């Protein structure tokens, strides 16, 4: 039985457990935050994530949780709407709680006798070569323990790629985007759904914008998608109204002027980072998933879907090559580093047709 270190108990770190438990490893996950279990809100799954699950006899579990979204909804500036099918059924997406999927995911990687989940451990740092890593439980002692393989899904901020990175004579690299985002809700109308439930709604404003994906209890969570140059400039419950009266005019009856107020100052506008690794392995004692390999902001795709799509290529490649790490981990870097927009920036100029 050969022994995995799974950092990160999260999307893809949960997922990436199920597919190595199939395959007899001797897996322990390690996640510094709590169990979620017992103490953004949404995302868009995808054709290729659905897959990913499929391959883990998850889908139809994850799937029955959420709302299609079979087109997108254009909110123009006059707060007219205008639907815009998918070209292929393939295109579809699925509107599904971020916090539910990794529960789930959670329970079904536990559901194997070769998975024990380690909560509250934060991987303080590793040794790669050496197939080592250090992590701090709650009793707060450094322990230390060996391993055959450590996968890194520990998400954008990954300790273990902070290990396998080189460090430069003088670091010009800026970590974070100009970009920061803040979710809002729009509430039920009447127990229900106040838009169309099964369309991606979209804000689409140039060089920022707002999108609306449905919720299981009726409710539509927003995340909107700014420079901090924007935000910046409100600073007061006015400026906000004014805002959004002046470029989501239909939005304040949608999510109420009260609740609006109130959310858009309970945190700042959460910063976003955009990485790439040159490679997503080291050696054959270190791989990358998910963020840690590749952090895309939403932008330029979807970190989920990618994430999930990293397992099911890194389970082809076992397949392919019998469980021999030697070979799956650098030809997995060389294969998936090639796969390379609903969200780009854009004016949506209203026509008369
Ligand atoms: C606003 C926003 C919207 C998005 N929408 C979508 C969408 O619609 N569709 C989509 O496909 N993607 C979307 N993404 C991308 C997606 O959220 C991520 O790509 C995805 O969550 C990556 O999963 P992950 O497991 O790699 O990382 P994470 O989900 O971030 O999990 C990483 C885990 O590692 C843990 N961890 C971190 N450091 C340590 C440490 N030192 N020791 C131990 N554990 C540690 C963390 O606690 C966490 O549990 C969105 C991203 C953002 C920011």
């Amino acid at each position: 039985r050969k022994k995995v270190a799974v950092i990160g108990g999260g999307l893809v770190g949960s997922l990436q457990a199920c597919f190595l438990a199939k395959r007899n490893f001797q897996i322990d996950v390690y996640e510094a935050r709590e169990d979620t279990r017992v103490a953004s809100i949404n995302l868009a799954l995808s054709h290729r994530g659905r897959q990913a699950l499929k391959a883990v006899g998850l889908e139809d579990q994850i799937v029955s949780q959420g709302i299609p979204m079979r087109a997108r909804m254009i909110h123009s500036l006059s707060g007219k709407k205008s639907a815009i099918p998918y070209g292929t059924k393939s295109q579809y997406i699925l509107s599904v709680s971020r916090e539910n999927l990794n529960k789930d995911l959670l329970t079904a990687a536990e559901k194997y006798p070769n998975v024990k989940m380690h909560f509250n451990h934060r991987l303080l740092k590793c040794n790669p070569e050496e197939g080592m890593i250090t992590v701090l439980g709650s009793d707060k002692v450094p322990k230390d323990v060996t391993c055959d393989l450590i996968v890194g899904c520990d998400g954008a901020y990954s300790t273990v790629r902070s290990h396998l990175m080189k460090k430069p004579r003088f670091d010009y690299s800026q970590q974070y985007i100009p970009h920061g985002y803040m979710e809002l809700t729009i509430p039920p109308k009447n127990g229900d759904y106040a838009m169309e439930p099964n369309y991606l709604h979209i804000w689409p404003r140039n060089t920022f914008m707002m999108i609306a994906l449905p919720n299981m209890n009726k409710s539509f969570t927003c995340t909107l998608f700014m420079p901090f140059e924007e935000f910046e400039k409100l600073l007061t419950s006015n400026d906000v109204v004014d805002f959004f009266q002046k470029y989501f005019p239909d939005a304040i009856p949608l999510i109420g002027e009260k609740l609006l107020v109130q959310d858009f100052f309970l945190l700042p506008a959460q910063p976003m980072i955009s990485v790439k690794c040159s490679s997503f392995h080291f050696k054959s004692h270190c791989v990358l998933l998910g963020d840690a390999a590749h952090a895309i902001v939403p932008f330029f795709g979807q970190g989920m879907n990618a994430g999930f799509e990293d397992c099911l290529v890194f389970d082809e490649l076992m397949d392919k090559f019998s469980n021999d790490l030697s070979l799956c981990l650098p030809v997995f870097s060389r294969l998936r580093i090639p796969d390379d927009s609903d969200l780009s920036m854009y004016n949506y100029i209203e026509m008369r047709a």
